[PDB]
């Protein structure tokens, strides 16, 4: 048997050709269209809404959404593969993509009415309408509220750090509704142009600059009864979305790690020092072996998670394992690779690195997935 | 949703065939039943009960990949892995004894032996009636075979040989002019001696000694006819490494299980230790690395069964398993308070064992360098 | 001009003649009398109280205690250099010494009556009397005021020296409710000190319990001049200072053994010293060791001036012990075996004060005014 | 009754002479007064502010150890270190501009130049009226050929700090005579065949201007070749001096990152509790403090030894490597403590600078190998 250094366990062979064609398409697309924009799209934080129709055309948005509602009907593994190819170029692009697929199309599909499903999904799937997701507030114990009024509801509040909001057409806002006996979290579809709805940008981000982020500002915004999500109440709504998004990020972070690895490898092959090429140094070799190992193992982890999700056998806690691992290992590898590079084109690594610094702290600095896993091992929440 | 299994998050148990699961279960019943009760005294006094060979052999745990034709159990590589894991869960020293039998003695006889050699040695090695060892290392090989009427005369020495003082069968690598050839010798050969080595830091539960050859006669029929060069020895080392890749994860799991149960049992300001944020991160890391390590060795095993596994993959897995296992053992050690009291310090036994296992192939991080060359095309 | 790999910053040239003599004296004792014993003593966890008389003789017990009471009247830097030389052989021996000097002699001297100071210090200095320190419990140990003195019930655990001690500095609670120091003597009825055996590390030191069953202490054997936390804490702080030095002696041994091992080894074609991974590990041991020593030296100089706040001991004890453990592990992972001993000792040393990084929390508080 | 100083636990302040403390104070006032207000926008848009050199020289911050005879302040090595620490505390890019003037231009001329060269160049470099650069690294091809009048120079230098704004160029080229050896030449701005195009779009050290040196048959008179050095000792003497100051500077950067993370966690509240109330945050602050404090003792001691001449070059390898390595770790630790994406992100600037600082001397651990060789007597 021959050894494939770039794919030691032959992931390629563990994929259905079905899944493999999706990867190839995603790769062709991201390399063809996103890679030549990335460097200056990142450097100048340039707003860019192209991705959506481009990805929509070739069926890369909401990949697990059935054909019935305009989705491509792909499986969890294929969603994984797509995320990996986009983030191989940049995490900012992957993020915009995560929002559309996991944070908008998933809740609508999962908790929407048939009318909501048949109305919104097709336009999201093709990228005609761009979505955003309204949960996080400036600080469940959320402030944004919906008061019941003649017709439907009246929403007031703010959401912050919302990817896609300054270019969104469909807003999936989460807010509290006082029903009868207690106050529960509910989901709302708002459309752009609705009065009371602002979404100004956030500028000056240190990382994920290639993605556009903003606020969602709601000042007595009216939502008719037909635009509340009927089939969910409470945490289950927002959490289903975050679980799906994290699964994709678990694949996507390994794409960026691979990019850093391949660059570090090619660099030390091309450069010379005190006689030999840099690749001849044992310290360099160890670093390259550590990168290969963690990526190879990480990929088996996410592949297996996706297989389990398609079977319906994967509990939510497994996502914590892979998301945390993929992100933390990708950050370590991005740093390892940074520290191998001289000379202030290779510096796609510095970009990946600052992206991953943000990705690793996006869900906070208290290692929330460690805590989910610790409680799942012991039954005890850490306080 | 689906149920979360903290102890088997990716449900390894369900990626196994039922014969593989049966082998695992039998290996578990044996180790826990027969090795766990011996291990504390065996280690402390550096005793090995050679009856372990006959016991493991009874159950069909020796040379698991050797076909039934030659008296083996005819199992696949995943099963070999599962067995090493259950044995090492108890003690690396016991796993080492088995690693020698199966990978260092039965494998080369099977791959490189004549029909006569395979028929004579393998059934007895498989049942553990005959105990084997592997003579490669020497304190650039000076042990030499010379042609003499009706065979060969071997002179030289091998050092740090596991099983050697209790071996019935010896696979020795020696130069024959000028290639490396493998020879099968039997205890009682005039010229052959196997003095024991005592006072080990780790792997105290396995026995180690030398092989000393002073014109030891080997008849013609006992030279391994179908191999010459480094490939003979290296095929064996590669097989051994594969099972250690699984085994080290067994010991890792024990350390993790001990550490978890310890922090569950203990208190600190009335809060149980598991309330501690730092403890949770540590348990999460232990769980993550074992879970991923296991997916790695399983996939390698499946590839080796289908013949699609290059030898470099073995370097990835053995290095990772041994490396992460040692870090886990050290993580679990430093979580423990006190100084020896309670079998929570069974972590101390696993720890010293893994410190030997992680340096047995030398201080040079050999596998990082194999993998480095494999990536770059450059010997470093 | 000339580089000293074993002393890059020439600590030798930053020490007074006074201090260099004391160092080389503790070195000669340790290497001549302790090194030949340690391997068997560790193996069999064998007790040997003769070590107390041998150190007393050369004046290594209570090195900062005034000549007036039998101590050698040395300075804090000298106490450190001694700890480092003793632990260079074995942490167990250093621990026996830490107890005599910082947990027994320091408190009698610091908080004891003139009567107490004269009766006990002289014989502790010479090692004729052996002392132990009863603070840690399995606080519930207490002194009932009774006729003539006090009756102590309770139990102390993991007490170094206790099964060979003559003098016990025991800490109990008494109502007036506060923490007081008591002095007990071997033989007193209701006082036993059974041995603890089976240790994984520090096997060369003898540890035991102190079991008090209505043990009598006369009124003259309470420490008059301290109450509350400051009592035990004064002792711990001095012991921790010595350990900050000591741990670096063990680290140095590990580094020297690892270095010599790789000089002597051939692998593939060359020596192990040819390997860059090995050289990087060696560069890391040298760095951390050299920096740690500048830290403990400076701390010592500050303590001798009276400019040293107690928080600085937390910095150095944490760092020396943490780095020493790391270096013992790095050394171990280079060896294909006194290192293995130093390693298990330091694994105990590093968790002796708990597994919750108490010194990190002390320093976090000191930086922020906010308790964790 | 001794009080603890969290920000100076070993009272470094009290280990300085008055001399040295006054220098530190002046460097501190200048950097905080004049550099801090510029740094954010200068970093962002890669501002060239050449006026900084005159500002620095005015107070005696350029070429600290150069004697008064030639316009230098005649300070000791410890003072050089204190200056570097205070400048880098604001930004590594400003420290870099200073390192070049002091260690890479004034040191080579003072140490290896003729009397004529020293009196001509040093006074104007000390005041900052003339700005220097140091041309070693290439994209050694750079050749000086003996002609009538002096020397013709051809070649290119790359990544040369200050070069687009330099008045004085210290360029190292190879010359054959009697054999083929590294010599030092001094060129000046406006010399025909000398150009120095600026590099822009840097990831780190964006506050320092860098560029090229392109020599197309550039004429250097006889009087402008450095006459008292040949071979590697020339450049090496400069690099070593530069490293000593970087060893102090990097620790200033670490201190800023530490001070920002501390203030951040005191200012922030989470869960009705200051962030500083968390155990992990306190460990991180303790590690930052420990490593900074210990590093400072090292570079203090190294400077003292250098002032009395007892310091071998290898000690500079230890401290430079430590300071830069620990600074990066501390910078990364603080960065990871900050939750957000877009002033306490002053840490982001220090971080990207330090990532360039830690790779400037090679993709691999050049100093570790110096210390390895030094410990063992064996080369890698
Ligand atoms: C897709 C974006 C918003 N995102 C990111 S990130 O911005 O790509 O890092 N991390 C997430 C975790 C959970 C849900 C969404 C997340
Ligand atoms: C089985 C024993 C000898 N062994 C060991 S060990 O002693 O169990 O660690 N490591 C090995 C690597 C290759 C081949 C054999 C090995
Ligand atoms: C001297 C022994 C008991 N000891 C030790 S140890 O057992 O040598 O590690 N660590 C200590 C910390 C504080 C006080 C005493 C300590
Ligand atoms: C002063 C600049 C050029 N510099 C730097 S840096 O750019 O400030 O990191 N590192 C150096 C190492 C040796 C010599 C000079 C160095």
């Amino acid at each position: 048997a021959t050894f494939h250094w770039d794919d030691p366990l032959l992931l390629d062979q563990q994929l259905a050709d079905d899944e493999r064609m999706v990867r190839d398409a995603a790769h062709a697309y991201a390399q063809g269209k996103l890679a030549p924009r990335v460097t200056e799209a990142f450097r100048h934080e340039t707003t860019d809404a192209a991705i959506f129709r481009e990805m929509g055309e070739i069926g890369l948005l909401g990949p697990t959404i059935p054909e019935q509602y305009g989705g491509p009907g792909l499986d969890y593994v294929s969603y994984g593969l797509i995320a990996r190819e986009v983030e191989r170029v940049d995490s900012g692009y992957r993020s915009m993509m995560s929002v559309q697929s996991s944070l908008v199309m998933v809740p609508i599909f999962e908790f929407g009415s048939d009318a909501q499903k048949e109305k919104y999904l097709p336009k999201l799937a093709t990228g005609e309408w761009i979505g955003c997701f309204g949960l996080t507030e400036p600080n469940g114990s959320m402030v944004t509220r919906a008061r019941k009024v003649p017709g439907g509801y009246s929403l007031s509040g703010s959401k912050m750090w919302i990817t896609n909001s300054p270019i969104a057409d469909v807003f999936v806002v989460w807010a509290k509704l006082d029903e009868d006996g207690r106050d529960e979290i509910r989901g709302f579809i708002l459309e752009k142009g609705c009065k009371g709805l602002s979404a100004p940008a956030i500028h000056g981000k240190v990382g994920l600059r290639a993605s556009i982020t903003g606020e969602i500002v709601l000042d007595e915004a009216f939502v008719p009864e037909e635009n509340i999500l009927p089939h969910v109440k409470g945490l289950r709504g927002p959490f289903t979305c975050l679980n799906s998004a994290r699964y994709g990020i678990a694949w996507g972070a390994l794409g960026a790690a691979e990019s850093c690895w391949h660059i570090a490898r090619q660099y030390v092959l091309d450069r010379k020092q005190f006689g030999r090429p840099l690749a001849a140094n044992q310290l360099i070799q160890k670093k390259l072996a550590d990168m290969q190992t963690e990526i190879t193992l990480g990929l088996q982890g996410v592949l297996r998670l996706g297989r389990m999700k398609d079977e319906g056998t994967a509990a939510v806690e497994i996502t914590s394992i892979m998301k945390r691992n993929s992100c933390g290992k990708a950050l370590d590898i991005a740093r390892l690779a940074r520290d191998m590079l001289g000379g202030n084109d290779e510096f796609g690594v510095a970009r990946h690195l600052v992206n991953l610094e943000v990705v690793n702290t996006y869900e906070g600095t208290h290692d929330i997935h460690a805590l989910i896993l610790g409680r799942a091992q012991t039954g005890i929440q850490a306080f």
